[PDB]
RNA sequence: GUGAGCGGCAUCCAAGUUACGCAUCAGAUUCGAGACGCGAGUAUUUCCCGCGCGGG
């Protein structure tokens, strides 16, 4: 690591504005009254996983030609 | 088929109310528009400066 890990934090959320509004309109078939942000189509999820800036070194066997050609598109 | 793949930190909120750049302080003390332009000196050549002629 060249430097600390991070945590990074992201969520996922459905605007329940637009979800309401496309309800009334039709665009949606939803029959529940209300959302349930702690679970269901409409849960909003927080969730973390670590950043780092590395160096990825690795030994194999193998031909170095075909290697490099394969990690090119990567 | 990279413990992969998939995933909105997002929504809402007044920096505002009140407050004298003000009180006091000599542009003063001295001195003339009144003075300053030649009626000043003999007769015919003398040492010389540029070179017959210009010129001490």
């Amino acid at each position: 690591k060249g430097a600390a890990s991070q945590n990074w934090m992201q969520t996922s959320r459905i605007n329940t504005a637009e979800a309401a509004r496309h309800r009334s309109e039709g665009f949606l078939l939803l029959r529940a009254a209300k959302p349930n942000p702690a679970g269901g189509p409409f849960k909003n999820s927080l969730y973390h996983y670590p950043l780092v800036w590395a160096t990825l070194t690795a030994y194999c066997v193998g031909d170095q030609a075909r290697i490099a050609d394969l990690l090119s598109q990567c």
